[PDB]
């Protein structure tokens, strides 16, 4: 339904990850939340984990409006349990705040998001 | 003497060496990867500058640590510095945590900055 288009960016091809950033950047926060498993968890940098699509969507509607996320490179590795761990580095910005960020996703066998963790990083500045 | 843990996405020898010497308890070798003014920032211990102090810190506080780096990303900035982010686990026989190691290397590939951040272990 979302007229969001999915396209390989920053060398990532995993469809769930591409959809995560595309819906996030379009403000389609209900669609972002729907990528999570029923018991999936979002771990923001400065908040407690948020559990489940309903809570995740509400959180995004209240804290992430105006976010522009720019993935810059990514790597996916599938383990033997069949889960996929994805690591993405890049930038996130509003009109008044910017941060360099590392996203860590774990996907289950159906490629639903089990958990997402967002961590800040510092640049080579002194 | 030492065994590399290979790290998906990372070939950088200084990074692979950091985890191999750490896991071997070869802590003076770990410290020698840092620049003379390089700094390490552990989760619960502020900041430690220089190979001499870093080696002594590790010998006292990291005995029996076992680090399992799983994957990483590396980026070179225009100035020639290299930033590397490695996610994984680290544990003793009584303590486990999920970990994000953040490295900055200078142009000679010495470690000028490491920060060790904890990720969400008790997720379930």
């Amino acid at each position: 339904l979302p007229n969001i288009q999915i396209k390989s960016i920053a060398g990532i091809t995993e469809p769930t990850i591409l959809q995560y950033f595309a819906t996030l950047n379009a403000g389609e926060f209900a669609a972002t939340a729907a990528l999570f498993a029923v018991d999936g968890v979002m771990y923001p940098p400065f908040e407690s984990g948020i559990v489940g699509p309903d809570a995740i969507a509400a959180y995004l509607q209240q804290e992430a409006q105006g976010i522009k996320a720019e993935p810059q490179q990514g790597l996916a590795e599938t383990s033997e349990d069949g889960h996929t761990q994805v690591q993405v580095s890049g930038k996130a910005q509003t009109s008044w705040c910017g941060v360099n960020v590392l996203w860590l996703f774990t996907l289950n066998q159906e490629k639903q998001i089990i958990h997402t963790q967002i961590k800040l990083l510092a640049s080579p500045q002194e």
